């Protein structure tokens, strides 16, 4: 059946999917991943900076593996230097159009969705109240490694206290957590970025426009002591950057309340 074997290639997708991919395949055909201080960035056109951004960040992501074999196939060519299925692929399932802008966070999480982690990590989280007693939330692998709606690890590991059900006051707090990487993503958040301070992140991205939007995205590293601005294509050394940061990328957590 041809459901079937397509199922199995990429997973349970839509009627539409083949087409969109194979045209997208052939639209993005011309654009170049270029090396940039010895990394590799996609080169500015058709509004496509978010996928430089995407791409960047999850070049960054040790022990990743797609579990749609399309996708780690296409995932491979790229790491080994031919990135147009990879590009055209991830844009169909992430429903993007071509030509138009769209959010490097969510495309980024989407594509994580679709991967599993070569080696173990664990987040656990304590809720406790009063009344209610005790419960552990167990969290592994990749789900472990990435989280929405904070952007530092204090913050991440910062005892919450909130309303619970029955009138008592709850709490949550992180009390376990070890992976290879974090990521951490929030909205649009201006900051300044110095490098005297010797930040603890690696990485992270950068929105310009007006933070309601989708706008458009800089990939930025730390590396020797500088940040690295990476605008899809062209590279440029700072140590200082006011700017509005959406996803950071931590080293490997090895933690315990
Ligand atoms: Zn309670």
């Amino acid at each position: 059946d041809e459901t079937k074997a397509l199922k199995e290639l990429y997973g349970p997708v839509d009627p539409t999917f083949l087409h969109r991919f194979y045209s997208l395949k052939a639209a993005v055909h011309g654009w170049k991943m270029v090396v940039c201080d010895k990394v590799r960035s996609l080169k500015l056109s058709d509004n496509n900076c978010y996928l430089n951004a995407v791409i960047m960040t999850l070049d960054l992501l040790k022990d990743i593996k797609f579990v749609i074999p399309a996708l780690q196939h296409a995932f491979m060519k790229h790491k080994g230097g031919d990135s147009t299925d990879f590009i055209a692929l991830i844009m169909a399932y992430g429903n993007c159009t071509f030509g138009a802008p769209d959010d490097a966070s969510r495309l980024l999480h989407t594509v994580l969705a679709k991967a599993e982690l070569c080696c173990s990590a664990r987040m656990v989280w304590r809720e406790w109240c009063n009344v209610c007693g005790i419960k552990d939330v167990v969290l592994q692998g990749l789900k472990a490694c990435c989280y929405v709606g904070v952007q530092t690890v204090e913050d991440l590991r910062a005892r919450m206290t909130y309303v619970c059900q029955c009138g008592g006051e709850r709490h949550r707090q992180l009390v376990e957590h070890t992976t290879p990487w974090l990521l951490l993503s929030g909205t649009p958040n201006e900051k300044l970025v110095t490098t005297s301070t010797a930040p603890d992140f690696v990485a992270f991205n950068v929105f310009q426009g007006i933070e309601t939007a989708v706008g458009h995205y800089v990939h930025a590293r730390l590396k020797g002591g500088l940040i690295l601005k990476f605008d899809s294509g062209t590279v440029s050394k700072t140590s200082d950057w006011k700017c509005k940061v959406t996803d950071v990328l931590f080293p490997g957590q090895k933690y315990s309340s």
